[PDB]
C-alpha cells in the first residue's frame, strides 16, 4: 500500500552503542556537528531509495535467499569525509563476509531496477552530521568488537526534524 524508503543495514549491540555515545561525547562539542541519535547509528549495506510494496516483496525474497556465515566486526578506525560532511568510524580492513554481503545485496538492487552508486563501498557508521569543517579526529575507544548474527531491512521516515528507522524485516547469517 505505502511506498517507501528502504535501505538494509547491520545493526550495534546496545553495549557498543552506549560506548560509542560516551566516547562521542567526550571528543566532540556540539560545535562539530549534529549528533547521530543513539538509536539511529547503524552501518549501512546497501540503500534501495523509494520502493513499491510489490518491488519490497521482490527484494525481501532475494535478501532471504542469502546463504553465508556470520562475522565478527571489530571498529578499529575513524575519519571525516568533508564531502558528505560526516565523521564516521569504520574498519581499516572489513572482514570478507561484510564485503560480500553488501556487494550481494547491492547487486540484488541493481538487477531489481534499484539504482546503486559506482561508488566503492566503504562501510562506515556515521556519528556526526553537518560536519562541515575540519576536526581533530582520535582513534576509536577499546575492544569495539562484536559478533554479526543478522542483517535488518528497514524504512525511513522524516517527521518533527527527527529521522526515524523502522525494522521491515530481520535475516540471519546461515551457511
Ligand atoms: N543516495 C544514497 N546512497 C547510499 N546510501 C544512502 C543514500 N541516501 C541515504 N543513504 C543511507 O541510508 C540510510 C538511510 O538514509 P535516509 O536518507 O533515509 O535517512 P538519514 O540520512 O538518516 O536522514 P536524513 O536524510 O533525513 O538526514 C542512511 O544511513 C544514509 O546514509
Ligand atoms: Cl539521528
Ligand atoms: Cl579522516
Ligand atoms: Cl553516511
Ligand atoms: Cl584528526
Ligand atoms: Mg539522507
Amino acid at each position: 500500500s505505502e511506498p517507501q524508503r528502504l535501505f538494509f543495514a547491520i545493526d550495534l549491540p546496545a553495549e557498543i552503542r552506549e560506548q560509542i555515545i560516551h566516547w562521542r561525547a567526550k571528543h566532540f562539542p556540539p560545535e562539530a556537528g549534529r549528533p547521530v541519535a543513539a538509536d539511529n547509528l547503524h552501518l549501512t549495506l546497501a540503500f534501495l531509495g523509494e520502493v513499491s510494496a510489490e518491488k519490497e516483496k521482490a527484494l525481501s525474497l532475494l535478501a532471504g535467499r542469502i546463504r553465508q556465515p556470520g562475522f565478527t566486526l571489530t571498529l578499529d578506525d575513524a575519519g571525516q569525509w568533508l564531502r558528505s560532511r560526516v565523521v564516521w568510524l569504520g574498519m581499516r580492513q572489513p572482514p570478507r563476509g561484510l564485503i560480500q554481503l553488501a556487494n550481494m545485496l547491492r547487486s540484488q538492487a541493481a538487477r531489481s531496477g534499484c539504482f546503486q552508486s559506482n561508488r566503492p563501498f566503504h562501510p562506515h557508521i556515521t556519528l556526526l552530521r553537518d560536519a562541515s569543517e575540519a576536526v581533530t579526529i582520535p582513534p576509536p575507544g577499546f575492544n569495539w568488537s562484536y559478533a554479526v548474527t543478522e542483517f535488518t531491512l528497514y524504512a525511513s521516515s522524516f517527521a518533527r526534524g527527527r529521522t526515524r528507522y523502522t525494522p521491515l524485516k530481520r535475516w540471519a547469517l546461515t551457511q
